[PDB]
C-alpha cells in the first residue's frame, strides 16, 4: 500500500488539477481532487472506476487518499493532449483527422462494450499516448457545452448516442480547429447545438463530401437516428481504416 509521500511534486500538466509526479526515478501523473467538490457537491468514485478498467483508456496505477484531496496516480504522456496539438497545427488534414477519430472511436465502442458512457469527451481529455494512438481521461460519468448532445441539454434520458455526437463535434474540429457550434454565450451555443448550426466552409477550404457527410450521421439531432460504431466504420470516410489491425496495432 504506497503513500502520497514517496510522490514529488514536478510541475502542473493540467487545470481537479492535474500534476506530473516524481517517484523512484518515474513519472507519474497525479490528479488532484479536494474535498471542497468530492465532499461538497457531489460521482467521485466514478471516474476512479471507469479508470480501473485498460488498452485503449489512460491507465490508473493508483487510487491514494489525503487530509482533505484524493489522488488518482495515473500514466504519463509526454504526447499531451490533442487540444494542445491542435493549436500547433491549427487543424489536422482529412487524413490525419480521421486516424485520430477511428482511434477515439474504437475507445468509445471499448467503453461501451462495458458497459460505460464517457459523458465527457473532447480533445483536451483525448491524449496522445507514447505509442501515439489516442488514450482517453476526465471520466463524467453539466460539461463543456460546446460538446453536449441535445438530450444533454434537454435533460432527457440517454445513452451512448452522445458520445458519438461529442466524436462529431471533435471530427468537424479537427478539420477547421474550431467547434462547429462555438459562439460568445453559453446560451448562443445551445442554440447552435438544438438548431444544429454547423458552419461547413466553403472555397478551398470548403470540407470533402465524405468528411461531411461523417460529420452529419455524427452530428444528428434525433438519437434513435444519429450514427454508432457501426454506421461509422462502415460509412466511406473510414474506408481505408483497418479495424482489425488498429486493433493490434495497440
Ligand atoms: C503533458 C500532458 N500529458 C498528460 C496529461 C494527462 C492528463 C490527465 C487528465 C486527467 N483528467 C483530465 N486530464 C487531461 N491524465 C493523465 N494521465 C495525463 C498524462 N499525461
Amino acid at each position: 500500500p504506497p503513500s502520497i509521500e514517496e510522490f514529488s511534486i514536478v510541475k502542473p500538466i493540467s487545470r481537479g488539477k492535474v500534476y506530473l509526479g516524481q517517484k523512484g526515478g518515474k513519472l507519474y501523473a497525479v490528479k488532484v481532487v479536494k474535498k471542497a467538490d468530492m465532499i461538497n457537491k457531489n460521482q467521485v468514485q466514478a471516474e476512479r472506476d471507469a479508470l480501473a478498467l485498460s488498452p485503449f483508456i489512460v491507465h490508473l496505477y493508483y487510487s491514494l487518499q489525503s487530509a482533505n484531496n484524493v489522488y488518482l496516480v495515473m500514466e504519463y504522456l509526454i504526447g499531451g493532449d490533442v487540444k494542445s496539438l491542435l493549436h500547433i497545427y491549427g487543424y489536422f488534414d482529412e487524413e490525419m483527422a480521421v486516424k485520430y477519430i477511428s482511434e477515439v472511436a474504437l475507445a468509445l465502442d471499448y467503453l461501451h462494450r462495458h458497459g460505460i458512457i464517457h459523458r465527457d469527451l473532447k480533445p483536451d481529455n483525448m491524449l496522445i499516448s507514447n505509442e501515439g494512438h489516442i488514450k482517453l481521461t476526465d471520466f463524467g460519468l453539466l460539461g463543456t457545452p460546446d460538446y453536449l448532445a441535445p438530450e444533454l441539454l434537454l435533460g432527457r434520458a440517454h445513452g451512448p448516442a452522445v458520445d458519438w455526437w461529442a466524436l462529431g463535434v471533435c471530427l468537424f474540429e479537427f478539420l477547421t480547429g474550431i467547434p462547429p457550434f462555438n459562439d460568445e454565450t453559453p446560451q448562443q451555443v445551445f442554440q447552435n447545438i438544438l438548431k444544429r448550426d454547423i458552419p461547413w466552409p466553403e472555397g478551398e477550404e470548403k470540407l470533402s463530401d465524405n468528411a461531411q457527410s461523417a460529420v452529419e450521421i455524427l452530428l444528428t439531432i434525433d438519437d434513435t437516428k444519429r450514427a454508432g460504431m457501426k454506421e461509422l466504420k462502415r460509412h466511406p470516410l473510414f474506408s481505408d481504416v483497418d479495424w482489425e489491425n488498429l486493433q493490434h496495432q495497440t
